[PDB]
């Protein structure tokens, strides 16, 4: 805690909103998506790839530009206003987010720079960049990762190019919102625009993954798309979303100045992708500097298909924790940031099994289940029982819980 933070050169006054951890600062900036050889870099060049040559191929396609450096400390009017996101979303807790304060925050999606680039008039664009959540743990969840946002504006004339008497068709009109479509957009324009989303996509991924891949379109919802979509890839028998999508709503678009287009957005989740393409089975692998991971990484064009051979898999030390929880003051997600300074990447996943209430003393007491294991070698049972005991005196120092165990 403090009472001023410094980042990235700047400083920001702290408030009741304030909850980023040292631990999380020293990964800012880090910029994994931007080193040379590394997985998600690896990604992230194959996609741009993807798009100069579909550029170069057809005349349809837009160029591209490439954000890949953009600061990841924003607005929460950049985060979460300018996507029309209620000021009653649940995506807004405190307990799901890294706020520098009130107004300030590292951006929980790339989906926070759209406004800002179609404001400057760019019509297709590509954001890549490391997102920040409060989540819990496990091998899929880490508190930091990376997405690459794209944008794809179409005026009237552009949509409609190919059809006949197209002048006459329009994008927009003055209906009802429905399952299919916002309450501006003529199906026709919105049947086109989807149309293009999905092959888009679909090319993009059969480029990244060769034309085995299983995929499903899922409808789902955001504030700032509509329709919507969710990309799910089969896996290990598995359907995983990879990617959400839709067509950029319309008050957005307007609001940063291309009153007069129509377009579609998505986000993907880089590692969400990487872990799929190489069967990268921890997402904590790329985080560390095991030359047994990284050297897998280092071909001599982006091209080269790399074959993941994943490393040995050690054995775990498991450990419960139980506590009672202050008396009407604790987050999940704040004992999950403790365990992530403490254990650091040490720790595979934490499990709350157990929670009640004492009738006597109306306390809740909560019992977690940590699962301890390195990903580059066997843990010790000394080793781990000092990290946990240290743990244990931490919750009981800061987050105010009540040692049970
Ligand atoms: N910690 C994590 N590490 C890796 N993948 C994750 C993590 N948390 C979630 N994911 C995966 O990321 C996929 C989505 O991220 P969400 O954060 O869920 O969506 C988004 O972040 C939206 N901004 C996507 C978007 C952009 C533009 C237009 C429309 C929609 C999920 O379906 C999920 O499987
Ligand atoms: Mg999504």
């Amino acid at each position: 805690p403090g009472s001023v933070v410094e980042l990235l050169g700047k400083s920001y006054p702290q408030d009741d909103h304030s909850n980023l951890t040292r631990k999380v600062l020293t990964r800012v900036g880090r910029n994994l998506h931007n080193q040379q050889h590394h997985p998600l870099w690896l990604i992230k060049e194959r996609v741009k790839e993807h798009f100069y040559k579909q550029y170069v191929g057809r005349f349809g396609t837009p160029l591209f530009s490439v954000y890949d450096n953009l600061s990841p400390v924003v607005t929460t009017w950049q985060n979460f206003d300018s996507l029309l996101i209620p000021a009653d979303h649940p995506s807004r807790k405190k307990g799901d987010n890294y706020y520098l304060n009130r107004t300030h925050m590292l951006r929980a999606h790339t989906s926070a720079h759209q406004w800002d680039l179609l404001h400057a008039g760019l019509d297709a664009f590509l954001v890549v960049g490391d997102v920040y959540r409060r989540d819990q743990i496990d091998s899929q969840h880490y508190p930091i990762f990376h997405q690459l946002e794209a944008v794809r504006l179409f005026s009237k004339h552009e949509l409609f190019a190919g059809i006949k008497d197209g002048e006459s068709l329009q994008l927009f009109e003055q209906s009802s919102r429905s399952a299919h479509k916002q309450e501006t957009h003529t199906m026709e324009a919105v049947k086109l625009v989807e149309f293009d989303l999905k092959q888009t996509l679909t090319r993009l991924m059969a480029h990244l993954f060769g034309d085995e891949l299983e995929i499903r379109w899922v409808d789902c919802y955001f504030p700032f798309t509509h329709p919507s979509f969710e990309m799910e890839i089969n896996f290990h028998g598995e359907w995983l979303e990879v990617l959400g999508c839709g067509v950029m709503e319309q008050q957005l678009v307007n609001s940063a100045g291309a009153q007069d287009r129509i377009g579609w957005a998505f986000g993907l989740g880089l590692e969400r992708l990487a872990m799929i393409l190489y069967d990268i089975p921890d997402i904590r692998l790329f985080w560390c500097e095991d030359e047994r991971f990284l050297k897998q990484f280092c071909v001599s064009n982006i091209n080269q298909k790399v074959k993941f051979q994943p490393l040995s898999k050690y054995p775990a030390v498991i450990n419960d924790i139980s506590f009672w929880l202050p008396s009407e003051n604790y987050a999940e997600n704040d004992f999950y940031d403790l365990v992530r300074t403490i254990g650091g990447d040490l720790v595979e996943k934490v499990d709350l099994i157990d929670k009640f209430v004492h009738p006597k003393t109306h306390k809740t007491s909560h019992c977690y289940r940590i699962t301890y294991r390195h990903m580059e070698r066997t843990l010790s049972q000394r080793e781990v029982r000092h990290i946990h005991q240290a743990l244990q005196e931490a919750a009981v120092q800061l987050l105010g819980v009540e040692g049970r165990f």
